C-alpha cells in the first residue's frame, strides 16, 4: 500500500463499480483534448475524412455524447441491432476517460485521428473497500451525491484491498483497487462508505 492521492469522481455505477480521475495536469490535457476533438469533429469535412467503413468490438473510436453533444475518446464493448430500422445499429460505447458508458448509433461514429491516442486514458476502475451491499438505487444516487460526481470534486483515495482481474493464458493479472473515499477539509474527513453503512445502504 502506498500513501493517499487525490482524485475525481468521474463516473458512477455503483459503489462496487466506479470511476475516477487522478488529480493532475493531465485533467487539464483532458479539457484541451475534449476542446480540440469537439473543434474537429463538429466540421462535416471532417468527419468525412475519418468516417468508419468497419467498426469492430473493442475498437477505439471517436463518439459524441448524448448529454452534451462533445466529442470523446470510446471503446465499443458491445453491438445490438434495431429491430424497427436496419439502416442503423446501435453501439454500447464506453468513455475511456471518464468511465459511464452509452447506447450510440453506429452512425454517430468517427475514426478515431491517431495523434489523439497519445494522451492516457483517464478512467480508473475502482470500487469501495469495506463495504457490501444491505446495491439499492438509493444508496447508489447517496453515493452519487457523496462523490459529486462529475461535478469535479477533489477527493482523498486510499487503496486498502484489490480484485484480480483475468487475462490471457498466463499473463499477468490486472488488478481493480477498493479503495476509501474522503472529503477533506479543516473540520475532518467524511468517509463515503462509513455514511453509507451508517445510514444503512451499506454494511461493513
Amino acid at each position: 500500500a502506498g500513501p493517499s492521492i487525490e482524485v475525481y469522481v468521474s463516473a458512477v455505477s455503483s459503489p462496487s463499480r466506479f470511476w475516477v480521475q487522478f488529480v493532475g495536469p493531465q485533467v487539464a490535457q483532458l479539457d484541451d483534448l475534449v476542446a480540440h476533438m469537439t473543434e474537429y469533429y463538429s466540421k462535416k469535412e471532417n468527419r468525412e475524412a475519418h468516417t468508419l467503413r468497419h467498426v469492430s468490438v473493442g475498437q477505439v473510436v471517436a463518439a459524441v455524447f448524448r448529454h452534451d453533444g462533445r466529442w470523446y475518446r470510446a471503446r465499443v464493448h458491445d453491438i445490438r441491432p434495431n429491430e424497427f430500422d436496419s439502416s442503423q445499429q446501435v453501439a454500447d460505447v464506453f468513455y475511456l476517460d471518464y468511465g459511464d458508458s452509452e447506447y450510440v448509433a453506429t452512425h454517430e461514429l468517427c475514426e478515431l485521428r491517431a495523434d489523439l491516442l497519445r494522451l492516457r486514458f483517464q478512467a480508473m476502475e475502482c470500487f469501495l473497500a469495506g463495504v457490501r451491499p444491505a446495491w439499492h438505487p438509493q444508496a447508489v444516487e447517496r453515493f452519487e451525491e457523496l462523490t459529486q460526481v462529475a461535478r469535479w470534486k477533489a477527493l482523498v483515495s486510499r487503496t486498502c484491498t484489490y480484485k484480480k482481474t483475468a487475462t490471457a493464458e498466463g499473463e499477468k493479472d490486472k488488478e481493480i483497487p477498493g479503495i476509501k473515499l474522503f472529503d477533506v477539509t479543516d473540520e475532518g474527513e467524511l468517509d463515503v462508505g462509513a455514511v453509507l453503512v451508517a445510514e444503512g445502504w451499506a454494511v461493513a
